[PDB]
């Protein structure tokens, strides 16, 4: 990565594949303890030993 500190803080990034285009939200896992991903990351789905393909993302305005 790489950016300045001169404009744009804590913008619409990612957890996982760290998006930087402003299309996507931040959709929040249903049971879980920190799960956050993006149109991109749903539309391909992810997962792994603790979360599971099986769970539902909702949406919020945080990010
Ligand atoms: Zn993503
Ligand atoms: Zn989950």
């Amino acid at each position: 990565g790489s950016s300045g500190s001169s404009g744009v803080f804590h913008p619409v990034e990612c957890s996982y594949c760290h998006s930087e285009s402003m299309m996507g939200f931040r959709y929040r896992c249903q049971q879980c303890h920190n799960y956050q991903l993006c149109q991109d990351c749903f539309w391909r789905g992810h997962a792994g030993g603790s979360h599971s393909n099986q769970h539902q993302m909702k949406e919020y305005t945080s990010w």
